[PDB]
């Protein structure tokens, strides 16, 4: 006999699974009871939650709106049309120029379909090296030569770095391997680099060596919609982003390619058009994805609409200017910032000065609800115990804090990161060692309870904090 | 200025977004109003649902749990650890004997990842032949030679087929190919096959040349998790699967791998074990995907525990009986179903006998309200048949003298499917003359929307959704 | 100081290396003495060895004729379009229709020049599997996987069968394969296949899956000069060859392609045209090889002109009458032969029956002066083995001598039998029996004795160091 | 009706085939009235081309010595390990550490073997670059990405380049390169660099990056013998080299290998020892070649015994001190070598400074009977018209001349550019106008006769003068 629909399928979460209730439970209250500074994270809307968890899982809808491979898709195909249409406008792209596909999903395939469309197997990539603050799908490999990324199995990468000194992008050594290697391809965008791009001058390089120029702008995607970073538009031939990121909306990826009239190139035809729409659809489908996941694509539209907002464009301007204030607050210390400051929504802070690795900082501020990533920095080799971390502004400016409390974040981690020397200069640098000295420590018990005070004093996105299980 | 959080952040869908809520609102009218016999498709819960839409989406938290990227992820890690123990605990598997990734995005995403972790570019793949039943990902490349699938850009694929006079695979043209061909990896489960498989003889197969053997059981999975069909755990090295279809979760995958000691082969060292823990994650993350989507692995482990119950169990049962039964009545009308019936929850319609093509009946169903796809069959480009699957309609609680019914609103649609195209011409532009205005269709629209909307629905509340009629 | 240029440089062979001279002439007696019946085996002539040892060896001569990378190729260009006319005239071909390349090294740089010429890493091939008669060239993969042949390390392939029964092409089987497979380039010609090829079956199936065709002729080239064979011309866009075999010149490889105006072809544009040439030519220099043997070029253009001779036609015709008449007596000892007899100039025997594997009676021939070689047969230690006719044909045997050739094999295998049954059937074992056999020894001697009696090409026997 | 074995088969090539034989005649004589520039080019002994031309060519013996596949080779076995022991003993090298195979057909198809054994398709391979001096097969694509080498398209090629002041490899760049595209394989040796190797850095660069290394002695593997310039051997994994050029053989290649126990590495297990042997012959064949060519791997022993005499070390001596001499002479008249010298067999003029191509010069030189090659020089992009003009002693000095004669040799050259320069200035630098001053130019028919009374001079190895159907 089976279940009648209203017990198992119209029953709430709460009561079919109350042990996953609970930890979600749990986990908003780590969310809005923390300080959340991972450069990859946001607090998304409610409004985007609720078409996330909706109907739209319930569909198969491949193909494209119009060219599908199943029926019944006649209020989907208008949800991804407004998805598409929404993102163009977000990113105040003419549809004569620009088309997008909407349905990657994540950043990683989203690069992987983009590569896939417009490169053969081993076609040659040059993109910003990990440790210089390219993501790993930019053709990573490590120093040692494993390939870790599938970029830099199914394609052939030599990266280009940023100079071991400054630690801006190198653009003449760049242009040099790129006339060396000839690449088919150049990605630019990245991770962990904290400041702007040059895309007039990568579409230079590009034109000499006869790459295309595709710009993964996933992490600062928000900061480019509102006009407050250069837009890679003006220069790229591909743009792929993730929407999570800066762009405050669901976990997806798109990918923006050319259309209409390619711009005058000697040894061009004339009326040369791009040819770019088909070979990117094809290849997220049938090459490379199955059915869309159209309560992520739905999400995606009500987020792009959010983004083309005034109040998200001064949110983007709030978050440059607390990266700054954040930046300007540690290095006053005598923090390392990688470039020494930042131009858009994080900093990469090089440990190796305090003798100190990105591990054991993350693992301290865990321990405070510090939310922080340990990060590879230039000439590192450790993945799990980098020279570094990295800290972003988006996911608290979400909360509405302002330059003020951006400072007294740079007072926290450096609460944080000094007593995460004097546990290592008692307890010692084995890992092993210096984990005795994070068990009954009162300066990380007071630390934690600062920082729990001040996080309560914000609002949050998402969900109603007075609703939540578990309150203060 | 900033908005308020509030304004921007708490307020509901409806307000920030109307154009978005409407629209996902005639889509649960759709689902409602619709017999949905697409037989990927199903209806999930309202608790997988809720889990889906949440705040588990805003978390980052590459790697495996206790072993992470990133902070913060102390709770994230128990939701993993628990979607992976179910897991295992769904398909009735001893956790020293097999190991689960839950981390793929979707079936596509958690083949590729499983192939990648096995093979090097350019490795052999066979599986079976997309006209033949088999899924895009399982390396299709048309009759023509035109790669389709990335699975036969990054891989070498060769299909194998069923048998072009039975409709079953043709285990001893399977052999001979694989003993030509070599391939590394073989591949069984598929998309349109509407029987069991015999994992015992692909495991020989693959032993006899030497091949890995992987099952995709996306489209069974809920039948196998309630015992209702044969498990490719038995024989199989690695075991992928979405979790949507007939396992009613959420729109995921997942990648089963064998653990412990291997079973005795010749030349192989004694006390050996199994290695594909390692390069299965690997594969998954960091090199293919970046971020898990927690949300998908929250919702999956609230289908886990749905799809572990004996409620679900009857489902599945259901969902089998259900299809036999739409098949036995459609076969009574005198149509062609390939291998005569089905042993799953789905059956494969031939419409060789009546002379039309797969697309004239989806599209005329699909202004019907019905919800089928086109389907390439065995020796067919220009489909010459229909795949109809059970699950979503079982789970609004049909049983098998709706199915029955469901026969009848089928054949009745593909009777006026033949009415146009002997009035219309089988040409398809003729053909579309007959779509216009045709009272028959709008007719059998209105039968099947009142047949449809009675029943109950689940993952929302019909007493709250904003279209009723 | 510098020896004098007389010393060195001009001294001859037997005064400045009397080692190496006199392993020569050693080997020139073993070429008398022996029964030599490797199909792939033949002897030249002296004119092809005179021009093969010449200071055309000095020569850097890298591109084409009138079109080089160096200076001073006035005679070597000569030389090469000498070559490649006689090559388009030796096999009948309109130089409007059929171009040809012919500074492949060998036989396998020619095929691996074919395949890179018209395809890129990874594309698809299939060729008769080697134990059907194919050639490792063909493609070649062992059933764990090891990519044996380069041909399967750059490329992918996919063998094509003989039928089981008949030992003959399966052709519907080959179509099948191909339509799955897909292949970019499909080959056909072999190594030990004793048949002639249905080139327009092969075309039609190309045609079926949009393959190119490959024809490498490499052992019937001569047949197919003199036209006793069909020609692969007639239905193939590109045909391969060695120079060494049936052909009877020096070491060397070919490369036939087509030129001109496309026959007819739905969905294909009028007044298309080939464009094989280019791509082949590259795929030689600058891709693959470096500067021309022109010595070979050189040895390969007198060959070529030989082959055009009547006397040629006769030595083809005999090749294939020697072949048959061996296959026939053979046959009438009670031996199995694959496909029953032959069309060419080889035999492939079955020895399965015997309860022999081929490297036992190619082991105990070879102790007997008769040179073989173990060969695979279809359905499978190879467990047969090949033998040809073109090596001897030039020593002048004909008919009646080659069904004494076919007794000294009937009594080369019974012993191999006699001593399998004394000493066993391991090769560890079976080796003890052939040691001081006074059996062996005589066949060995009536071997000696038959074959010194013949003429020898390619160099005076009255000169020769060693005659006895 | 069979011709008789001694009318087709016994009969002189001089009646056989008259054209043939004429052409070889007419060829004999150019050899010997000219003067033969090619650096790659030599005139092999009379006892090499009498193996060369043998019975050796009807012998099928695919397989190694002791382990072949066919019968009937008792004897070829002997030539072949013969030829294997001369090889090692002409280049000093001791059994236990070294082995060798003879059985590549030329130069080109040994390194494609070599790398065949060591790599996988695809794997990466770091060579000079074509015009930097290295070789087609070292991994040569065009500055505008075309690849052209087959060690372009089946493996991954990036070139290291010589200085662009100096002319000599930039070592640092080198390494450079090396560490961010981690070759599996680093090639050294070359076609036109006029300078030694520093093998001890290349060894030092490939340990750093953890590739093997390879060098291409082909050029200067005669004066290698006589140990006239460094030995690759004492650092290099394996080292290819062709029998035709200094070497004064047959064409054929050569693969050197190290067997027996590696030396001392960190993180290299214990009693570790080279797995070259197997994989080097399996790639020679079954994998590439077939049948090897016995004709020639019997005349490479002949060459190899010559190479060990000491005449041969003279020999090498003297073609250095010709090349040498040679160099000074030219460069006394303005003209421009690179790297203002030589260390080797060879100059590379570069003719830019005079406003000429290499094809121009390469041109005249021929219609005077002086035999040189154009050659791509750094930075230059057409083959068929390159930037220099590649002069090599070895050929010349197998004559018997000189540093006299060679000074008498840049003379003719010094009158030959000249004279390319006055057509140059009378007729244009368009090629078809400057073929327009190649007619009825009395100067060319000067210095023609004068270039041939000087060749006259000199006996020539390979055949006898006095016996030659071409006379004075
Ligand atoms: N500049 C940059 N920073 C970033 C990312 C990036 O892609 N680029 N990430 C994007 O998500 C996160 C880092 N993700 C990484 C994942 C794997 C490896 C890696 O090298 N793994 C090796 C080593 C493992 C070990 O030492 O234990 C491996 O998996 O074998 C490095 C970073 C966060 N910060
Ligand atoms: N430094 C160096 N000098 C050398 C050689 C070498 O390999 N390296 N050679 C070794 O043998 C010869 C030159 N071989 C070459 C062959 C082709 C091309 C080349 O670039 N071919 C292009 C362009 C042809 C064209 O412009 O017409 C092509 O074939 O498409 C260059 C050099 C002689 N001198
Ligand atoms: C056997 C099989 N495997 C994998 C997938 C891929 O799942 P995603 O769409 O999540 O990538 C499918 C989807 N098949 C959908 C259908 O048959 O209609 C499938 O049928
Ligand atoms: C520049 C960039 N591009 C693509 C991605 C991939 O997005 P997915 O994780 O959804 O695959 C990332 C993720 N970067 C995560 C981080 O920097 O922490 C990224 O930083
Ligand atoms: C360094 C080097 N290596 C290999 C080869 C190839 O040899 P083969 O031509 O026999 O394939 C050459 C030929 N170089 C000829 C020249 O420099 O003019 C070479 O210079
Ligand atoms: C059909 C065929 N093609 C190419 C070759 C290669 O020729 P080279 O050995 O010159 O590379 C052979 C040699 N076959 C030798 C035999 O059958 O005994 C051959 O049989």
């Amino acid at each position: 006999h089976m279940d009648p629909v209203s017990v198992w399928g119209n029953t709430p979460l709460a009561t079919v699974d109350p042990e996953i209730h609970d930890l979600i439970e749990k986990e908003k209250r780590r969310q809005c009871r923390g300080i959340e500074l991972i450069a990859s994270e946001n607090f998304t809307s409610f409004a985007v939650i609720e078409a996330l968890g909706s109907a739209l899982t319930n569909k198969y809808s491949e193909g494209m709106p119009g060219n599908r491979y199943y029926g019944g898709n006649e209020y989907i195909d208008q949800i991804e049309n407004l998805c598409r249409s929404r993102a163009l406008q977000a990113f105040h792209l003419d549809a004569q120029s620009w088309g997008v596909n909407v349905q990657p999903y994540s950043g990683s395939p989203a690069n992987f379909a983009a590569y896939t469309a417009v490169l053969n197997p081993h076609d040659r990539i040059m993109g910003l090296d990990l440790r210089s603050g390219g993501h790993l799908t930019h053709g990573y490999y490590t120093s040692g030569g494993k390939k870790i990324s599938a970029t830099s199995i199914y394609f052939e990468s030599l990266p280009y770095k940023v100079n071991s000194t400054t630690g801006y992008i190198d653009y003449d050594r760049l242009e040099e391997k790129a006339l060396d290697f000839r690449p088919k391809l150049i990605i630019c965008g990245g991770s962990a680099y904290p400041r702007d791009w040059d895309y007039k001058r990568f579409r230079e390089v590009a034109d000499k060596c006869g790459a295309l120029l595709l710009c993964d702008m996933a992490h600062t995607s928000g900061l480019v919609a509102a006009q407050e970073v250069n837009s890679p538009f003006e220069y790229c031939d591909i743009v792929t982003t993730t929407t999570h990121k800066s762009l405050r909306g669901p976990r997806a990826g798109m990918i923006f390619y050319r259309k209409g009239p390619k711009p005058p190139k000697k040894g061009q035809p004339e009326n040369a058009v791009y040819d770019f729409e088909d070979k990117i659809n094809f290849a997220v489908f049938p090459s490379l994805q199955g059915g869309p996941h159209n309560h992520q694509i739905g999400a995606l539209a009500v987020a792009l609409k959010q983004a083309a907002s005034p109040g998200f464009k001064a949110y983007a301007k709030q978050v440059k200017a607390n990266a700054v204030a954040l930046g300007k607050y540690l290095m006053g210390k005598g923090y390392s910032l990688v470039t020494g400051g930042t131009e858009n929504h994080l900093v990469l802070w090089d440990l190796r000065p305090l003798g100190l690795t990105g591990n054991k900082v993350e693992k301290l501020c865990d321990l405070c609800n510090i939310t922080v990533n340990k990060n590879a920095v230039f000439g590192d080799s450790s993945a799990l115990a980098p020279g570094g971390v990295r800290i972003g502004a988006p996911a608290m400016t979400s909360r509405g804090l302002v330059e003020k409390d951006f400072e007294q974040i740079g007072e926290f981690l450096h609460r944080a990161v000094t007593l995460t020397l004097e546990i290592q200069k008692e307890h010692g640098k084995l890992l092993k060692d210096f984990n005795k000295g994070l068990v009954n420590n009162k300066a990380i018990e007071d630390l934690k309870a600062d920082v729990e005070k001040f996080s309560a004093l914000f609002d949050m996105p998402g969900f109603l904090v007075s609703e939540m299980k578990y309150k203060d």
